[PDB]
């Protein structure tokens, strides 16, 4: 495998936990970085190496991202609609240790608000809708080979592979299932062609 | 009220470097404060003095000062998520050194944060806008003639000199360009209409 070693920000969440899924079902070698009183489910699959810790420790960080190939980032603050910096900081650490390790390709979420008119984001997503803008501007000024993932409403509907990958501006659905958000991940692993650009994956579940 | 010879502190930083560039494209005499010289550009526009020191050092703040029509403030200190007296004890020294050498107007950036609700700050971010609210304070107490800059997010869209001024309260768009905000605090060098006010520059980015 060209891509073979992976690092997953963020796998215990909704779309954390299907992308983690399908990379282990791919034959990816996945490093996860976990915080302490949040570890992956028993019986779900098992990454490669675990590391507990938090993406706001430059050492954790450091830890999870050594030795990789690529990074994917799904963090969030799981429908907490406060005021934060986590996303945003943590990008910064990630920068910094994949500029330290040798990695460049980071494929990160943020979300399709960032191609909206800003004037129609609704109020309640503003404070998360902020965090996600200063993360976006850390990762497209690192020079890495930055992915921008920046989907719709993440439902619950199938994976289907089917989905439409927009560039650079709205797509004509306003939903992703988590798990074609999660595949959309991963095939972001395998191809240099979403390198600096914005994408928007959308699908019709039918 | 003409204003030919300014100090810019912060000129190292995101919006410190364009302005010090479309200041001195614009004919400005410019002095700046650097801690380290080789952070300034060896290429294109230059300012005309530069003195190396600390804005925590209050003989090298007088040095800077010294001769200046009007002040340009850029300070931050991004990297400090807890208490940190940097900027208002900065301002202290500039103030101070203002009164020694009669210049009468400083055109200062803290942050919109200062006219949201106190909710609306991320926890990370509470220390840096409190010493915000700190040197806003320590400026306006001055009797200087004072324009306080609030800006939203600072993007990296392109100059383009249309933005919103919106006086004593928010404006309709939430981001401002470096570009375009270094453009405004050089305006404020050539009108005494903001003197005074709180103004919160933004723009909708074509
Ligand atoms: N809700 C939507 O419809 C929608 C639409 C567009 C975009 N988005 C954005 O898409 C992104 C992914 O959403 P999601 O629902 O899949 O995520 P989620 O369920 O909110 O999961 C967040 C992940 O980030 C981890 N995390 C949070 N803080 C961490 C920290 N300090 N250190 C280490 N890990 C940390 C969480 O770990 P723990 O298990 O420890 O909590 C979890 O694994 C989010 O940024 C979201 O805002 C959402
Ligand atoms: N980023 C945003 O979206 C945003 C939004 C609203 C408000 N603001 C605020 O706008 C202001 C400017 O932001 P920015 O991103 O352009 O600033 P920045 O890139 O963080 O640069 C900070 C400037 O302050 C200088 N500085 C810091 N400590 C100093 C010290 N002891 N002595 C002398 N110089 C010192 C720095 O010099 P060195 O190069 O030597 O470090 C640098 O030139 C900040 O106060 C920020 O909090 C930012």
């Amino acid at each position: 495998m060209a891509v073979k070693k992976i690092a997953i920000f963020g796998a215990t969440g909704q779309t954390g936990l299907t992308t983690l899924a399908q990379a282990v079902q791919a034959g990816y070698e996945v490093t996860v970085l976990v915080r302490d009183s949040s570890r992956l489910p028993s019986e779900g699959p098992r990454p490669a190496h675990v590391v507990v810790g938090d993406v706001l420790q430059a050492a954790d960080v450091d830890k999870t991202v050594a030795g990789q190939d690529a990074v994917i980032v799904l963090l969030g603050t799981r429908n907490d609609l406060s005021p934060t910096t986590v996303m945003s900081e943590g990008a910064r650490n990630i920068v910094a240790a994949m500029k330290a390790h040798g990695v460049d390709k980071v494929v990160a979420c943020t979300s399709a608000f960032l191609l909206w008119d800003p004037t129609k984001v609704p109020p309640r997503l503003q404070a998360v809708t902020d965090d996600h803008i200063r993360m976006h501007k850390v990762l497209r000024e690192s020079g890495l080979k930055y992915v921008a993932v920046m989907p719709p409403h993440i439902g619950d509907q199938p994976l289907t592979g089917a989905y439409t990958v927009t560039l650079d501006g709205r797509g004509p659905s306003r939903v992703i299932s988590k798990h074609d958000l999660g595949h959309f991940m991963l095939r972001c692993l395998t191809t240099d062609e979403y390198d600096g650009h914005s994408t928007y994956p959308s699908h019709q579940y039918q």
